């Protein structure tokens, strides 16, 4: 009962443009997608905007990664969050 | 292990930012990282409200934050984990 996630990081406008593209072409390939966010203030490991994308399964996550071109300005990291946070 | 302990706070977003400024101001040494307010977007989401995520160096650290910090009437919380490499 961990949910598969991908975090996308980058300049917010490019990140929101990438969010837009996902909602327009690749919507069947993820479950939820967040507003842009960042780690606060004096402690951040980075000062770049972040978008969280969640999946119904690992199969969906892998098919998203296969089908979608991720912009070279955008970086991405795979992980999990507890399912009950959703 | 490679799982970071977290607390996810929820509520009206002005309440959450007010609470967030309080955490940063008085309770900084009681947690690791804290997000800006965010929500699930897209025609898709589950809930209706904004969210702030707080990360910890351990479960004992999170335990002590929760006995120390007074959570405003307007704010709900859940405990969870996320991958450490996402931080």
């Amino acid at each position: 009962s961990a949910t598969p996630i991908v975090q996308f990081q980058g300049e917010s406008n490019c990140l929101k443009c990438f969010r837009y593209r996902l909602n327009d072409k690749h919507r069947h390939l993820f479950d939820l997608i967040s507003s842009t966010w960042h780690w606060a203030s004096p402690k951040a490991p980075h000062k770049h905007a972040i978008v969280t994308v969640t999946y119904h399964s690992e199969e969906q996550r892998q098919q998203f990664l296969n089908v979608v071109k991720i912009p070279p300005t955008i970086r991405h990291k795979l992980g999990f969050m507890s399912m009950h946070l959703l």
